[PDB]
């Protein structure tokens, strides 16, 4: 096959969540990574994009991100569909949205617009009002829905997806919250990444948002769950995408993609079509407390409505050669979450045991918002213990780990910290395998029970672009913090 990695992932998803195929996950063909003619890699919307400079003077990544948001929105003829994590977009993120809506309205277009945020159980009516004011005359052309939502207080579940879909044709998604203080007006900007694509896979994002809004609209009268606000006398629009855009978006290229999300907890309890029978592993050091119900490691029905967890574990399991992971964290704070995803660590262990190389770059523990560990040993100890189950013991585990692991914290320049003295915060949710297939989205690899979304793309060209523009510069600067680095014989773990 031309797509051995997506083929494997797809086969897993059809066993895990068959009743969600089309809505919460979907394989499509005919997509394009949406880069410029001058710089074809600039579909990769990294931020800040200031490699080598501890002052972050020339933020070529931020500039391109904000420009691309406005470009895509400004090309709208029918719909604009946005999700993110609260707070609502502010600063130049909000400026970019407003500029795009005005651009589209001046071209004579009448738009439907949804903006959904997940929140701890902010104020939609105020954001609607702020936006309507800033739109000016353009607001005459726009039907707006704005909502904040919480799906489960006790499982800590709410939207965490960060999506911008225009006309079902273009989509930007990734880890980037639209938070000016963390990303923009700061001399220690968070490092993160979105991608830009067009094609049928953008339609997949639209159908995922219809799923979230269908729940949101159904619960709009429940005060503990949803705060909703619309323009004019407009109603809640649960199926804006299905109602307004083609069931299949137009093809724009030849890139194959799996779109995959999750429903968290409190939307749907199980996929009743699923006959998934997982082999669930055991461990004594993930569930820190006996009271905790562990959805990540011990709830079959949870997996069936959260295909993304399985998709990420299958993407790791597909690797023949090498895996690069860039995350805020691999481990979560317990309670209320378990410390780690056993199956994911077991998948990484299986790969190292077979000589497949694994690089994990996480955020510096000095950030502990943007870190949940005290030391890289909380990751290496765990990988070692899981390797021990399949290599015959602790010594042979340590050897397999030291021979096949790169483990480090993130820097973007020679300096251990930004020049203002703040540690580098990293927030990517990135996995790449074999210079071939990669995930960019909102789903963290640490235990998390939220609504999330992302794309798995099988395109060696784009993955090599990803290498050049992001992973290579990352490892250039980050390798100096490594506790384990097989490429240099370092093994301080
Ligand atoms: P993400 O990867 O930073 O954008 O968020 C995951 C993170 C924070 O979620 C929140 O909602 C923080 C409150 C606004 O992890 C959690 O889910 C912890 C929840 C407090």
């Amino acid at each position: 096959s031309a797509t051995p990695h997506l083929d494997a992932v797809e086969q897993t998803l059809r066993q895990v969540s068959p009743g969600l195929e089309g809505d919460v996950w979907e394989r499509t063909s005919g997509n394009k990574l949406d880069g410029s003619a001058a710089d074809p890699s600039d579909w990769l919307l990294q931020t800040p994009g200031c490699w080598g400079d501890d002052k972050c003077a020339d933020r070529v990544g931020t500039k391109r991100l904000l420009a691309k948001m406005t470009e895509n929105i400004g090309n709208a003829t029918r719909t604009v569909d946005i999700s993110t994590l609260a707070p609502f977009p502010n600063g130049a993120f909000q400026d970019a949205i407003v500029a795009g809506l005005k651009e589209s309205a001046a071209k004579g277009n009448k738009l439907k617009v949804r903006i959904l945020v997940g929140a701890a159980p902010v104020i939609p009516s105020k954001y609607r009002d702020e936006l309507t004011a800033k739109l000016g005359k353009a607001a005459e052309n726009i039907t707006l829905n704005v909502a904040s939502m919480t799906t489960s207080k006790t499982a800590f579940s709410w939207n965490h997806s960060k999506i911008l879909v225009v006309d079902g044709q273009s989509a930007l998604t990734g880890g980037i919250n639209s938070w000016k203080d963390d990303y923009l007006d700061t001399t220690h900007p968070v490092s993160d990444v979105d991608l830009a694509l067009t094609g049928p896979a953008a339609g997949s994002a639209g159908r995922y948002l219809d799923t979230l809004w269908t729940w949101t609209c159904q619960n709009k009268s429940n005060i503990a769950s949803v705060w909703f606000a619309a323009s004019g006398n407009a109603g809640c629009m649960p199926t804006m995408h299905k109602d307004t855009n083609p069931k299949a978006s137009p093809a724009t290229g030849n890139v194959p993609v799996i779109a995959v999300g999750g429903l968290g907890v409190g939307i749907k309890d199980v996929d009743p079509k699923s006959t998934f029978r997982p082999d669930l592993p055991t461990a004594s050091d993930t569930k820190c407390v006996v009271g905790l119900h562990d959805n990540t490691n011990a709830d079959r029905d949870y997996d069936t409505v959260n295909p993304e967890e399985s998709a990420l574990r299958a993407l790791v399991a597909s690797a023949k050669g090498h895996i690069e992971i860039s995350q805020q964290d691999l481990n979560a704070t317990c309670p209320p979450l378990p410390r780690y995803d056993i199956r994911l660590y077991d998948a990484l262990a299986a790969k190292m045991a077979a000589g497949v190389k694994v690089r994990i770059v996480v955020s510096d523990p000095a950030n502990r918002g943007y870190s949940q560990i005290k030391s890289l040993s909380e990751i290496s100890d765990t990988l070692r213990n899981r390797l021990a189950n399949i290599t015959g013991g602790q010594q042979a585990a340590k050897t397999a780990m030291c021979s096949n692991l790169q483990l480090a914290t993130f820097r973007s320049s020679p300096n251990g910290k930004w020049a203002d003295g703040h540690p580098y915060a990293q927030h990517h949710k990135l996995v790449s395998v074999d210079s071939s297939t990669f995930y960019i989205g909102s789903k963290n690899l640490y235990p998390s029970w939220l609504q999330d979304f992302g794309y798995i793309v099988e395109s060696p060209e784009a993955a090599k672009q990803l290498d050049a523009k992001l992973l290579d510069p990352q490892w250039k600067y980050s390798q100096e913090t490594a506790t384990v680095d097989y490429a240099r014989g370092i093994c301080n773990a």
